[PDB]
């Protein structure tokens, strides 16, 4: 660490940033529990306005839209971060977009008294736009303000917020809390509250000193912010690394999305970045989490909702585990262990499901395979892809790279949700071998293609990619 310290100022800045991480997880998970309540609302709204009750095809379509419009907004929002972070800075970008969070949350809080299914859909679209921007803003901000030796650990706090957000959404979704016919608008409108908290706290967070020095050429301002955030007057190594990056950025054209696919020096890290996002989403994690309740039920769990909250607890615990390991073990090891362990668990889900009606006891194996699958996911493929893109690029290309990577994350998220019900319909229990195939494929890619970034400066990582490109 040299003289660099973890100050209360640093903890404060990063915690406040990860409120957007909490928003992404909360809004990802909140919609699942009140599904029947919300379909009832859709039917009652369509009839109360005169129309004939929806068929189940129509109800399913409108519910699918209510869920999926979120991912569409996330695809658009994540791809749009480059429009914000260089124009307003990283800190102010997070501040401004909470207008989206409050607006989207109000559309969802008010759709029932407005008797407006459109307002529900618009809300989920707006909150997806917000969350898409967040999933880009937060790791960029944390990656740019963390000490190098702790960039991975601090990067994992983003995923910690996501999984804490999911767990809170599951808990609030319990019917004796907010997941009731009366209170489900509050379950969705809750997202306004973190946003108000974060917006109150963000002015007191520092701008990224890398943004200030490199993008804005304010060396003295950056240096002062670094000295306070890290609790030391000696920041010469880091300042000089930033001046190196500033010199490099000055000598290369402004980076565009398309250019990331033309320049050889950028093509390797952007392929890595995109592939690592796929390895997260094409693990099937959101298919496994969402369908876990029905799988638990078919395995005999008498109260399957508490087993899914158990999965959410496991999801949180092993994010903390990854947090305390990623600087020791490094990115490669944790990510590969997660992919490999998930490969085993998804395969075991297929095997247990195929045998459980014949072999007494395999039901307990289905239950364990789901829970262990989630633990392995959070060892690496959960947290690492969200923060790794920030450390794979230097200052100039990072916003356009994270726009692309994040969009690929949301798009593959969408594609799993789009295609999984059909594949499960044809393949039954074999559907999880599809995720096994991706997991194994991406484990091979990781072992052969993903450099170790732990404890390395951005300049050192970028130089290695340029050396390879030569
Ligand atoms: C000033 C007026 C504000 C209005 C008052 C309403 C505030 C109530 C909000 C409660 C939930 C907030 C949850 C915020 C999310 C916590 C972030 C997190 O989970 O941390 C991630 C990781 O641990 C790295 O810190
Ligand atoms: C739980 C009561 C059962 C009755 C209602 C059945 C639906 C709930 C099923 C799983 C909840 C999982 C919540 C945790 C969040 C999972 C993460 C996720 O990806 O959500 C799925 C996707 O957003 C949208 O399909
Ligand atoms: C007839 C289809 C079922 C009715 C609607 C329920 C499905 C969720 C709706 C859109 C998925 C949006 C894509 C992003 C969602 C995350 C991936 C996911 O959750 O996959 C599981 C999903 O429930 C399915 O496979
Ligand atoms: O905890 C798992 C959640 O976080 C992951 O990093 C993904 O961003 C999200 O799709 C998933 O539902």
């Amino acid at each position: 660490m040299g003289t660099q310290k973890v100050t209360p100022a640093l903890i404060f800045a990063i915690t406040v940033a990860t409120i957007g991480s909490f928003q992404f997880g909360y809004n990802t998970g909140v919609i699942n529990a009140p599904e029947k309540i919300i379909k009832e609302f859709i039917t009652k709204t369509l009839t109360d306005k005169g129309n004939a009750p929806p068929s189940e095809v129509l109800l399913t379509s409108l519910w699918w839209l209510s869920v999926a419009i979120f991912s569409v907004g996330g695809m658009i929002g994540s791809f749009s971060v480059g429009l914000f972070v260089n124009r307003f800075g990283r800190r102010n970008s997070m501040l401004i977009v909470n207008l989206l969070a409050v607006t989207g949350g109000c559309f969802m809080g008010l759709c029932k008294v407005a008797k407006s299914v459109e307002m529900l859909i618009l809300g989920r679209l707006v909150i997806g736009l917000f969350c898409g921007l967040c999933t880009g803003f937060v790791p960029m901000y944390i990656g740019e303000i963390s000490p190098t030796a702790l960039r991975g650990a601090f990067g994992t706090l983003n995923q910690l917020g996501i999984v804490v957000g999911i767990l809170v959404a599951q808990i609030f979704g319990l019917e004796f809390i907010l997941g009731s016919e009366e209170l489900w608008p509050l379950l969705l409108g809750f997202t306004i509250l973190p946003a108000i908290l974060q917006s109150a706290a963000l002015p007191f967070c520092p701008e990224s000193p890398r943004f200030l020095l490199i993008n804005r050429k304010e060396e003295e301002n950056a240096k002062q912010i670094l000295q306070r955030l890290w609790g030391t007057q000696d920041v010469s190594q880091d300042i000089q690394e930033m001046k190196d990056e500033s010199a490099r950025m000055s000598q290369e054209k402004q980076v565009t999305v398309l250019e990331l696919f033309r320049v050889s020096s950028y093509r390797q890290p952007i392929i890595i970045s995109i592939v690592l996002q796929l390895s997260q989403q094409l693990s099937g994690i959101n298919a496994v989490f969402y369908y876990s309740t029905g799988i638990f039920k078919d395995a005999g769990v008498q109260e399957p909702w508490y087993a899914t909250i158990g999965a959410g607890v496991v999801n949180t615990i092993f994010t903390v585990v990854s947090l305390f390991l990623v600087e020791r073990a490094g990115r490669r090891t944790l990510h590969m262990i997660g992919l490999g362990g998930m490969a085993f668990c998804s395969t075991l889900m297929t095997v247990s499901l195929l045998l459980k009606d014949n072999y007494n006891g395999m039901s307990f194996v289905c239950i364990g395979a789901i829970l262990v699958f989630v633990a392995f996911f959070e060892i690496g493929p959960g947290p690492i892809p969200w923060f790794i893109v920030a450390e794979l690029f230097s200052q100039g290309p990072r916003p356009a790279a994270m726009a692309v990577a994040g969009c690929s994350n949301w798009t593959s998220n969408f594609l799993v949700g789009l295609l999984f019900p059909s594949a499960a319909h044809y393949l039954g229990a074999y559907v999880f071998i599809i995720f096994t195939g991706f997991l194994i494929t991406f484990l091979a890619f990781t072992f052969f293609k993903v450099p170790e970034t732990r404890g390395r400066t951005f300049e050192d990582i970028t130089r290695a990619f340029e050396g390879q490109a030569h």
